[PDB]
């Protein structure tokens, strides 16, 4: 369950980003899952989720007020 691994990684998020933990088990994922580290997998979720959710899945939110308005 990477979601749970990245769930706890959410709690470790440093500087608005999630920093991989000493525990980095390789797995295949868009960015490589753990290729460079499990953080990449979790960050992969944030990149896709946050980009999609923050934009293209929430009416832009933030810009559709004075950018996309």
């Amino acid at each position: 369950a990477e979601k749970d691994f990245c769930k706890e990684y959410e709690k470790q998020v440093r500087n608005g980003r999630l920093f991989c933990t000493r525990e980095s088990d390789p797995v295949r994922g868009p960015d490589g899952r753990m290729h460079g580290n499990k953080c990449a997998l979790c960050a992969e979720i944030f990149k896709r989720r946050f980009s999609e959710e923050n934009s293209k899945t929430d009416q832009n939110l933030g810009k559709a007020e004075e950018k996309t308005k």
